[PDB]
């Protein structure tokens, strides 16, 4: 698993005071990029993203955790699922899934051509 | 038809010298956010993204243009397609589609509740 | 014409909750940079800026549109006028000019020396 | 155990092509802020930082991982140690500690007054 | 006499490896904003900018210093001149003016109405 | 002395509306980096930071001044003390020290090896 936690500050929000969607997309892609690089052990690029759902808003000041997991491997491509959870700090409240999405990354050689990646296990 | 043009500087690239995918996603979402806002004439939020394909890399120093177009409207939701073209500077040089994706946005009232939007004209 | 639209988020504002002036200047220059590159079909640099007027404040959450237009051409230099309009979203309200300014850009060769640009039409 | 992983892109480097020290410090503080927040279950602020050592440089394109661990607890204060490791991509390649530092954070009430935190378990 | 010094890193450059003009403009405005604020002892806004000349390029890795000086005062307005010098590191190396511009700022009350400022001493 | 002034905008704050600690650390390091480069007259890197104390919060909209001063010199290393003062604008209020810290920088040759710096005076 690949994890990244972020406090949500004003600079990452929209005018409503919630985490901007473009920002969550960038963080998820970064997370997928890291998980894919770890598996392929070489340079990778994002080629596709699908089914990204923004289920619940992320308020200013929330702590969110991104978790990326390799779901399947083809030959040079990898599909990574990324989830974003907001973890409440005040006792009582519980963590909830704010967003989730899938990304397909491709490993490439120094020439930039698709390169084979190890199978998953 | 919403349009945004950006010069690609070092700050928006990955370590390969090409436009980082996360930045591409954020710019597209922002494009769709503006297009949806103008059609709904209300506050809008991104609820879904799908079929985002990164066909060709965008080199450092490229001039990129994002074009967002409203494709369909439901009741409170709108599907916007966003394309990203790199517009070569050199005379007679190319001009190609680098990426494209779809986003679904929902208009909401001041209470944050989904609100209906005008029909697709 | 060269156009760019931006939603105004907290990260681009000053402590008053309005678009920071330094940010509008950077966006206008970027717009002029793009319009000039498109005309010259080569690398350009900003050499001068004049008469930038900030007529009305741009509130947090506003949608602004930047429009850059080539106004005159010398030999290697180009003068581009940039306007920034805020486009209200709520029915009733109308668009207003928030700021406007002029920029002079110069095309340069690979050696960094001023290079001739096509005349305007 | 709080963890954050980041790819090192041009935007976070100094003119040498290595991760800028100021960015390292900001990421560590952010790591400690999250770890302290989760333990205190309250709003927290950084009051002190010490013994931050930059042992090895982090090259552009490296994958870095920050790990924050609560080391000791007083009454309202917590000392968190943060380490930053670069995780090589190449097969059989290295894996080293690039930096480490300690931060002291204090939990505060909504009034901004220091509040006690749970004991160290 | 307001002063700000900045190291020029990749994140603030254009694709040529020199300090981006938009960033220069934002830094100058910020310099003038601070100088005007200290003289007016009130909230201030930028209303006009003129005669900004980019005389020499600022290479990646340069140390730049901005100096803002109050030149004249009207009733509620102030004209501040901002200069940007690159301070070479190498022994006996140069030291030159890279850019200069003028900004006009206006002090305003909490209502946002122009307020008078002290005379120029 | 090396000085840098900054207005505190939303983008540099935490969710409490005060200057984020990670940001003050980055600004102090930048300040130390500049002061050290000026003394060594060559490339430098941050190797150590100690005793950074955050004494008082810095509110949104405050003007802060960073002052870096070379305190001692070894052979290739330099210790710089950095202070951050907030300078009130409204008559009556006075400036106060918000934070202070020490940094050790090392000059290096083109090969990246520690290089001797002139003694202090
Ligand atoms: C990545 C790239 C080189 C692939 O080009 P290509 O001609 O499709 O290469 P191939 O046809 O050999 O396909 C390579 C792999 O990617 C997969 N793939 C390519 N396009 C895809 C798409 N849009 N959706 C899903 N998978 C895709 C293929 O299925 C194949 O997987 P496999 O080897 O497991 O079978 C090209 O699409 C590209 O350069 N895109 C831009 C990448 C980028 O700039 N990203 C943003 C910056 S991080
Ligand atoms: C939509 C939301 C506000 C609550 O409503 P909901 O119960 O999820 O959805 P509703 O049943 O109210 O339906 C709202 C509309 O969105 C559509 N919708 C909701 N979830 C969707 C998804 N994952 N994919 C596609 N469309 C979706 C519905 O089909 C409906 O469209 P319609 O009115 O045209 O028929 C909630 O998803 C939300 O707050 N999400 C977070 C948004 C956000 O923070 N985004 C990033 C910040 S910009
Ligand atoms: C800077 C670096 C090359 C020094 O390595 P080194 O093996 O310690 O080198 P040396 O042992 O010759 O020490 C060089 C000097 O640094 C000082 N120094 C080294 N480590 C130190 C530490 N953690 N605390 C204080 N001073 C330290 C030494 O005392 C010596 O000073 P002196 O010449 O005045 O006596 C190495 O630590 C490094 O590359 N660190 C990463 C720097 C970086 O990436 N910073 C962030 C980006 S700006
Ligand atoms: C702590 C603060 C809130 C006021 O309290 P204070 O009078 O300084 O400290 P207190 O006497 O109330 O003690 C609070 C705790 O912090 C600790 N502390 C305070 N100053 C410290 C320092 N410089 N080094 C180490 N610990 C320190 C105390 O030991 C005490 O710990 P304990 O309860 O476990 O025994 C004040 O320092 C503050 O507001 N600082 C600015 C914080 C900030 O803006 N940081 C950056 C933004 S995230
Ligand atoms: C652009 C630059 C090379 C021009 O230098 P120069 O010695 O003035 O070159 P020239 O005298 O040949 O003038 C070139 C053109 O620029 C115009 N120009 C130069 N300085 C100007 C100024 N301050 N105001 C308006 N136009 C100006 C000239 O009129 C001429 O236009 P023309 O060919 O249509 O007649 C030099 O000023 C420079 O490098 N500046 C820094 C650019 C930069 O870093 N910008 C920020 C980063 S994008
Ligand atoms: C100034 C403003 C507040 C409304 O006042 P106004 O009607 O434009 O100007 P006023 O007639 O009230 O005069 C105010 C002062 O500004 C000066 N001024 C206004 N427009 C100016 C311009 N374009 N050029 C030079 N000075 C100008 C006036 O000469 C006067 O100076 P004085 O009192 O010393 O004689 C309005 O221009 C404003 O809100 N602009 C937007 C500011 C902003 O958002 N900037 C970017 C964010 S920091």
């Amino acid at each position: 698993e690949t994890r990244m936690v972020y406090p949500v500050f004003p600079g990452e929000t929209n005018h409503y005071g919630t985490l901007f969607g473009g920002t969550v997309l960038a963080w998820m892609d970064q997370a997928a990029f890291v998980a894919a690089t770890r598996h392929a052990r070489k340079k990778v690029v994002t080629v596709h993203a699908d089914a990204v759902d923004f289920k619940r808003p992320v308020p200013l000041g929330a702590i969110v955790e991104l978790v990326a997991r390799l779901k399947e491997v083809g030959r040079t491509s990898m599909r990574v699922e990324v989830e974003m959870w907001v973890e409440p700090v005040k006792e009582g409240e519980e963590a909830y899934l704010a967003a989730r999405g899938g990304f397909v990354l491709v490993a490439v050689d120094e020439r930039g051509r698709p390169s084979p990646v190890p199978p998953l296990e």
